[PDB]
């Protein structure tokens, strides 16, 4: 029992983190097989970052300008290419600690663990969600760029995020491991405003199931609702519209708890309309939206 | 910027987790050098757990009854002893992945990461605090016993917790790595009620500093208070008394922010007296007490 914001074990990713230095800029790289992945803004001066021409900046760079250090051992760079907003540094040594892995581009609402790193060294691990506005609400200081977001399926690390940007509002933007930004963000120091940070409704419902499973039940009510009725309330409260897909995804939690998804929606509806009245749900005074239905099943069943 | 509930990277502890089976009971062990540490209730039937005589139960056990598996490789047990509420299983092989480590008994209010494991396999990592009532609010299912709590200082893992018990109220009790329980808890299935779960006042203040540092300032007020005045309010709200020790510990955060500790106390006093009025602080609608001043400095400065 008990329910916690839980990150994947980070060991498999710890073994992949290196330091990339180009000129005076040091940040983190991901070493998988004989390639090191890093943010392309490693080639910029902070002067460059106002309106950088990456192709033009990269022409001035050779393999030997990219200083790649794995622990206190230097890797030999034997090639470099830009793919979207990442650099791929070909090194002469396959990472011996390379786990089974995939690159996946996640959808908004999907959760992942971040291994925050500085100078290729892990400092900590936390669980995030890709927000509906394609930001993440991270914890990233200068030198944390190249830190990666990931999921683990048993032995396979799915890398879904690399850290590039802090927006002027202190929220975070970055890329998949093909170096395409989530959302409309660019690796440029410019006016970049996030859209509406809406609540991930399906994640909130999953987390209400997790609460019932773990004994927190005070918010279960006598009511039900319809998808259309619920969605009217969700719109009003800047919650994502709930789809039949979401309902389907919540099926197993429905089945385990014997609470119909639409009943749980009516519980969520009353919470939105009436607030918590100073009560808490799983030690939170607001509606948590960074657990997926999959996250709830995993934690509540003890999958390794 | 941004501030997250952050666990230590778990890799160094991942490398220490094994499966211990005695009779029909499987749980987790910690393999450091040529010793495997596990909860002594591994020798119990759940029938035993009502009033177990561990010395008497252990007499019936031989080295070869303790089945220790590290990945899919069996370790040879060449000795066993009970130290308080843990078993030390001497194996014929030193754990090659043994990190630099210490056993430390932590104080209430101190924070640590848990690597939740099942069958010697890591499932996830989260950050806890040792509550003032010597419980932790964990996420532990059956098979999670032997999961460990730890801190890391650069290269040194300080193990502070091993998981043993869920109390009837779904909070968690366990031992240091010398197998002494935190609080008055016993490895027995009996009436065991937690005391008052008070709020860790110094941790809340640290977290208010973390908020100011990260731009959340709406709760800074025009007031100050005294330790004695503040402590009157803390008593009323089941907050731990604030000592000059706590004030001293908050000094660096005081210095960085230019907000006197006693001013921040008066801010906390108004929050206790007036509530958040539907506002949030670092994405929380209650006063977070599971960041230490040390945790705030570490995260806010990017220590690895
Ligand atoms: C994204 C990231 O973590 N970066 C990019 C900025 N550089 S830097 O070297 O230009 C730099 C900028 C500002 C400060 C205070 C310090 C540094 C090192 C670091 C990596
Ligand atoms: C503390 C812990 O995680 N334990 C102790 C209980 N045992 S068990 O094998 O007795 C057991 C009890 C109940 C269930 C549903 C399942 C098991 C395996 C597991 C380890």
């Amino acid at each position: 029992s008990g329910f916690r914001k839980m990150a994947f074990p980070s060991g498999k990713v710890e073994g992949c983190m290196v330091q990339v230095t180009c000129g005076t800029t040091t940040l983190n790289g991901l070493w998988l097989d004989d390639v090191v992945y890093c943010p392309r803004h490693v080639i910029c001066t902070s002067e460059d970052m106002l309106n950088p021409n990456y192709e033009d900046l990269l022409i001035r760079k050779s393999n030997h300008n990219f200083l790649v250090q794995a622990g206190n051992v230097q890797l030999r760079v034997i090639g470099h290419s830009m793919q979207n907003c990442v650099l791929k540094l070909k090194v002469d040594t396959a990472n011996p600690k390379t786990p089974k892995y995939k690159f996946v581009r996640i959808q908004p609402g999907q959760t992942f663990s971040v291994l925050a790193c500085y100078n290729g060294s892990p400092s900590g691990v936390y669980q995030c969600a890709m927000r509906p506005n394609f930001t993440i609400k991270g914890s990233f200081l200068n030198g944390s760029c190249g830190s990666v977001g990931f999921n683990i399926d048993y032995d396979c690390v799915s890398f879904c995020y690399m850290h590039h940007m802090e927006l002027p509002t202190g929220v975070h933007a970055g890329t998949d491991l093909e170096g395409n930004f989530y959302g409309p963000f660019v690796d440029r120091q410019t006016a970049q405003a996030a859209g509406t940070d809406t609540t991930i409704t399906v994640n909130v419902l999953a987390w209400l199931y997790a609460a019932v499973i773990n004994g927190d039940r005070w918010f279960l009510n006598r009511f039900t609702t319809t998808l259309n009725d619920f969605n009217l309330v969700a719109m009003k409260y800047n919650y994502e519209p709930l789809t039949q897909d979401h309902v389907d995804i919540l099926g197993p939690l429905s089945a385990q708890t014997g609470i119909a998804v639409l009943d749980m929606c009516a519980s969520l509806k009353e919470l939105l309309q009436n607030g918590m009245n100073g009560r808490t749900i799983l030690g939170s005074a607001l509606l948590e939206d960074e657990f997926t239905p999959f996250d709830v099943v995993r934690q509540c069943s003890g999958v390794t």
